[PDB]
């Protein structure tokens, strides 16, 4: 199936997903001095008070942090977004070095990661519905650079050995994903899509400008991580991002 080798990668992707050259793919660069400031933007709001992690999961591609939506717990709304949008889970996208990893990229620059907290409209009734519509998703991404460790991330980082390989996973409950957040909440957003496959332009994204900083040795335990399944030959999972994708005549808007 699908991944990220010279086999299997976003190269080949368009084969079984013919969207992967569509009109609004994910990611993108983002040009600064191309983005224009959007007065029209609401303030942006990030409630993740009442969040409620249920356990973590190493699908073969990267780890999921899911959360139960079955009711409005963590949400996100304002800025681009109309209604209320509910978090499913998280995950990263994450380099072999610390010179690339992010998919989103900011005047072409890479940072070492990318972290995704997925969103579904509550107007879809559940996330299944809503990647069947074009504002389905709402997408946060947060870029991770390489300095001080961020201690909200750690309780993340202990965890992994417990889930090395593909299909394995390990309750994940009061995970707070408030402890994730950079300060400023400034943001780029454009319309897009899934970064993987099967790549549906269902998500607004709203990629935060300032990153978080993470330590050297909290990046190599997320590079400690397989692609295979266990008992079978070791893939590490590194380079789990797909690159920048034409912008297509979309508008990326700032809200600062
Ligand atoms: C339904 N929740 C989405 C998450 O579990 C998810 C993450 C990555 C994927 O490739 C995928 O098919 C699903
Ligand atoms: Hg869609
Ligand atoms: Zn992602």
């Amino acid at each position: 199936h699908w991944g990220y080798g010279k086999h299997n990668g976003p190269e080949h992707w368009h084969k079984d997903f013919p969207i992967a050259k569509g009109e609004r793919q994910s990611p993108v660069d983002i040009d600064t001095h191309t983005a224009k400031y959007d007065p029209s933007l609401k303030p942006l709001s990030v409630s993740y008070d009442q969040a409620t992690s249920l356990r973590i999961l190493n699908n073969g591609h990267a780890f999921n942090v899911e959360f139960d939506d079955s009711q409005d717990k963590a949400v996100l709304k304002g800025g681009p977004l109309d209604g209320t949008y509910r978090l499913i889970q998280f995950h990263f996208h994450w380099g072999s070095l610390d010179g690339q990893g992010s998919e989103h990229t900011v005047d072409k620059k890479k940072y070492a990661a990318e972290l995704h907290l997925v969103h579904w409209n509550t107007k879809y009734g559940d996330f299944g519905k809503a990647v069947q519509q074009p504002d389905g998703l709402a997408v946060l991404g947060i870029f991770l650079k390489v300095g001080s460790a961020k201690p909200g991330l750690q309780k993340v980082v202990d965890v992994l050995d417990s889930i090395k390989t593909k299909g394995k996973s390990a309750d994940f409950t009061n995970f707070d994903p408030r402890g994730l957040l950079p300060e400023s909440l400034d943001y780029w957003t454009y319309p897009g899509s899934l970064t993987t496959p099967p790549l549906l332009e269902c998500v607004t994204w709203i990629v935060l400008k300032e990153p978080i900083s993470v330590s050297s040795e909290q990046v190599l335990k997320f590079r400690k991580l397989n692609f295979n399944g266990e008992g079978e030959p070791e893939e590490l999972m590194v380079d789990n991002w797909r690159p920048a994708q034409p912008l297509k005549n979309r508008q990326i808007k700032a809200s600062f």
